């Protein structure tokens, strides 16, 4: 608050970096999220959901549009009771701030922040949420996944959303604003990690998406896990041909992404989804060796392992695999 004493600006602007009529115009840019304190949080979230429906693109004010939805479906337009939150601790220490901004006499979305001049919040938001089991792994398979969702929440008669938000159009908007909204995404998996309380059907869709998004982006990975995990008579160990000399290195580097995993206990499950950190040591390309070693128990059994390829040059250690559990199996079945 004040003048730019530290320099960084003015060596900004006169070296290129920052053009000229971003601070001459007629401003530039820990984020900070105004919380809008409105009378009519209903008519007002009404007004949010038409705008999404519209294509508005809202930018930097779509955490406190989104914010709004949450806060009137899930707190009940209690701002205290939501400020106090442990889904709003956690996010203050992910860098949030949350700053309210008192506002009477609103019935415009322009009198908060162009085409806003040109469906409840709970439907809103569990549509939202049927993005999430599938949202990292691609556009098609998230939009299918959405498409194969409606259809289980009409037939079981549970929740009808309007057609026009079944649209690839609208779906492609939700898609996108999911991939770059970590608000969005947090609060709704939040909700759904923990019990609530009521019998809002919404509620009950949100739950099963993030049940569904358990583990979403580490399914490749948690099977080589399985695969490589041996259940025996004394218990369970790491199979001893990923303790040969030459799966060391990677078997290291696979505890070390597996334990920075670990420490995000509850959200764990979420850890793709999300982003946090270390996630992007823990992709199954890394250890193509553990994946072959898994692949190879895979195929004793005849199954497959899909997501996993084996090269050629790990195709002796799938192979190799393979055989220490077939003589497994059959010094097991012996003993019968």
């Amino acid at each position: 608050p004040g003048p730019e004493l530290s320099g960084w600006i003015s060596e900004q602007l006169m070296t290129g970096r920052i053009p000229v009529s971003d601070i001459f115009c007629d401003y530039a840019s820990q984020r900070v999220i105004p919380v809008y304190q409105v009378n009519n949080l209903e008519e007002i979230c009404q007004l949010i959901i038409q705008a999404f429906e519209a294509g508005v693109d809202f930018q930097e004010s779509a955490d406190s549009f989104l914010l709004m939805l949450c806060l009137h479906h899930a707190y009940q337009g209690d701002y205290k009771l939501f400020l106090e939150s442990g889904a709003v601790k956690y996010l203050e220490g992910h860098g949030f701030r949350f700053e309210v901004k008192k506002r009477d006499g609103v019935k415009r979305l322009e009198e908060l922040l162009r085409t806003l001049a040109a469906a409840n919040a709970g439907q809103f938001l569990s549509f939202a949420s049927l993005f999430l089991p599938k949202l990292v792994v691609g556009e098609k398979a998230c939009l299918e996944k959405v498409q194969r969702q409606i259809q289980v929440h009409a037939e079981q008669g549970l929740i009808q959303y309007p057609t026009a938000w079944q649209s690839v159009g609208h779906m492609m908007v939700i898609f996108r604003l999911m991939r770059t909204n970590f608000l969005i995404k947090f609060l709704l998996i939040h909700q759904g990690m923990h019990m609530v309380a009521g019998h809002d059907a919404n509620d009950a869709v949100i739950s099963n998406s993030v049940a569904q998004a358990r583990f979403s982006g580490l399914l490749i990975v948690k099977t080589v896990l399985d695969h490589i995990l041996q259940k025996t008579e004394r218990g369970v160990r790491l199979h001893p041909l990923a303790r040969t000399a030459k799966v060391k290195n990677e078997v290291n580097s696979f505890k070390a992404a597996l334990s920075s995993l670990a420490k995000h206990g509850e959200y764990a499950p979420f850890a793709r989804l999300l982003n946090l950190s270390g996630v992007n040591n823990l992709e199954h390309g890394l250890f193509p060796q553990l994946s072959a070693i898994a692949l190879g128990v895979a195929t004793a059994h005849g199954s497959t392992l899909a997501g996993v390829n084996v090269g050629e040059q790990y195709q002796q250690l799938r192979e190799a695999a393979t055989e220490a559990e077939k003589q497994l199996q059959q010094y097991a079945e012996s003993r019968e």
